């Protein structure tokens, strides 16, 4: 029933879901299989003429979150679940996974010129797919608001398949393949979105967690040049939890170790060209070898095995430096956080209970940090359980004497204070920032990492006012205030500015506040950012 005519003249059919029209599973690239593994995506050249696109394709290969070279119960358990026929039926994954999904309000026709919201999912750069992020809530609210938008989502390679690094990967020019998948999807939207009723000049990119750090990377891509065929690929960005990635170069120390580990795992330790050896192994051996490297929930936690790393080609340098040096695209941005970003990651080191163990955990995580810097950090984030995350809970959530401590640190470096650093240095366009405390009181996790996905795609709550409405007004008008909320969202100029600069959210609704908390942690972490890179 729904129909579109692509740039190359092909004409496809979608599905009419009543409350919206969807075109799911459109291939935007050749399958990154065989000798195309770990390499840049190749544009799709073939025919889609007369084809039906009524369901999401398989996600790219997934990594066991509890994977690691060690053997243990959670690793065993998740593997048991992940390799099950039931799981593989309900959630199919494949190396041939580079597809794109377009969903629009019902009745939309070519030429409508609706603003476009291109979603980039977050899954710790190791798991994830588009099928788990329902656009219906967004789309519907946009219609109700009288600001209809088109929701676009793109699959990208994760874990070893999309973020392998090391000397060989650098030499070949194959770094950050997963980010390149994302970049091609954008180019595809530029060329084809008009056929669906969207305006290619009104694209707002947005993601959460890894999707968010992805949006930052796109702003920094090619020293800030975001054009394609002479026109910008997007006019704005919304980052939900995540700014710059605190990572060393692709041919760095941990990028090289992981590469080597993965190679030994696949049986390529003796190969003179391990990379070629890796392209030759079956998908099973590769999937297996990857699950034997640390997953995000493993003890390594935030020190991810796979993630965006400066390559000196498309991301020319340390991401913090690029921001200080003004090498970014000049676009208006909304960037916010959840009050308790680190409680999730803090669950991965619950066998650390004494300050002596805490100091060593940090030392193993941040190899570039001197004992002096470790000491300063452990002074800014003290053992006092009342001072940690879940913030403001007193002596509760004391799973261990160090849990709340470790959570306060990880969530700040990885997201919360990382954001403030971007904000204090960024002059590309108007900035807007928010902080959620919607789930205050939730035992153990607090207003935890990713709860925004729930209030943006699944359930309604005070938070949906920002996650849907405000995000919609911004994509349409480049100002979240056009949404018509009762609380005006003030512009963010600096964390040292007088007056409220953050939009806040609690169980009841919205209010304004200041971005001046944990200043001591900020200087401990960012006085010399590279001391804390992974
Ligand atoms: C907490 O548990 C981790 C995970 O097992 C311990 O780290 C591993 O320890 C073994 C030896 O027991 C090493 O061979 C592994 O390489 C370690 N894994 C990692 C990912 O580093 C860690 O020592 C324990 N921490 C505390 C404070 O007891
Ligand atoms: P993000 O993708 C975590 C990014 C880690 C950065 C370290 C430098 O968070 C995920 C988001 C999804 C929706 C749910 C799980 C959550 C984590 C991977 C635990
Ligand atoms: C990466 O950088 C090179 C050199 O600047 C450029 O030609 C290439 O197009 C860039 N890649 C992407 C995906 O933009
Ligand atoms: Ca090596
Ligand atoms: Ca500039």
């Amino acid at each position: 029933a729904p129909t579109a005519t692509l740039a190359n003249g092909d004409t496809i059919t979608g599905l009419n879901a009543i409350i919206n029209e969807a075109f799911l599973g459109i291939p935007f690239a050749e399958p990154p299989v065989g000798n195309l593994r770990f390499k840049d995506p190749v544009p799709y050249s073939g025919s889609l003429d007369g084809q039906k696109f009524t369901s999401y394709g398989p996600s790219c290969m997934q990594q066991n979150p509890e994977g690691t070279y060690e053997e243990n119960l959670p690793k065993a358990a998740l593997d048991l679940v992940m390799q099950s026929k039931v799981f593989e039926a309900v959630s199919p994954s494949s190396e041939d996974c580079l597809t794109i999904n377009v969903v629009r309000p019902p009745g939309t026709k070519a030429g409508a010129n609706l603003p476009v919201m291109l979603w980039i999912f977050g899954g710790g750069f190791e798991v994830g797919g588009t099928s788990t992020f329902p656009p219906a809530q967004m789309i519907t609210k946009s219609i109700a608001m009288g600001k209809p938008i088109i929701h676009v989502s793109v699959n990208y390679r994760v874990s070893s398949w999309g973020f392998l690094a090391g000397d060989e990967i650098k030499a070949e020019g194959s770094a950050n393949a997963g980010l390149k998948d994302q970049r091609l999807g954008m180019q595809w939207v530029a060329d084809n979105i008009a056929a669906f009723g969207g305006d290619p000049t009104k694209v707002t990119i947005f993601g959460e967690s890894a999707g968010s750090m992805s949006v930052m990377c796109h702003i920094l891509w090619n020293d800030g040049d975001n054009t394609y065929k002479g026109k910008p690929l997007f006019r704005a960005g919304i980052m939900q939890s995540g700014a710059m990635v605190p990572s060393d170069a692709v041919d760095g120390i941990y990028g090289n170790e992981i590469f080597d580990l993965l190679a030994s795992n696949a049986g390529c330790g003796s190969a003179s060209d391990k990379l070629a050896c890796l392209r030759g192994v079956s998908s099973d051996t590769l999937e297996d070898a990857t699950n034997n490297t640390p997953g995000f929930l493993a003890y390594s936690s935030l020190r991810l095995s796979y993630l965006p790393r400066p390559d000196g080609v498309n991301i020319t340098d340390d991401m913090y430096a690029l921001v200080r040096e003004g090498k970014y695209a000049n676009i208006p941005v909304i960037i916010g956080d959840q009050n308790d970003e680190g409680t999730f990651f803090g669950t991965s080191s619950l066998n650390v209970t004494t300050d002596a163990q805490a100091r060593e955990y940090f030392k193993q995580s941040f190899v570039h940090a001197s004992d002096a810097e470790i000491d300063t950090l452990m002074t800014a984030y003290p053992g006092d359980i009342t001072q940690g995350s879940p913030f403001d809970t007193g002596i509760l959530n004391a799973l261990t004497p160090q849990f709340k401590r470790i959570s306060a640190v990880l969530g700040d470096l990885g997201f919360t204070l990382a954001r403030r650093y971007f904000l204090n240095h960024y002059t590309g366009g108007t900035k807007y920032s928010f902080l959620s405390k919607q789930l205050s009181g939730l035992p153990v996790l607090g207003t935890f990492h990713s709860n925004d996905i729930v209030f943006q795609d699944y359930l309604l709550g005070s938070g949906s006012l920002i996650y849907n409405n405000a995000f919609i007004a911004f994509a349409t008008d480049l100002d979240p205030n056009t949404a018509g909320l009762l609380v005006k969202w003030p512009e963010y100029t600096s964390s040292s500015q007088s007056g409220n600069n953050l939009m806040m959210i609690n169980a009841l609704g919205l209010y304004t506040g200041k971005d001046n908390f944990r200043t001591a942690g900020y200087d401990a972490l960012f006085s010399n950012p590279p001391s804390f890179f992974v």
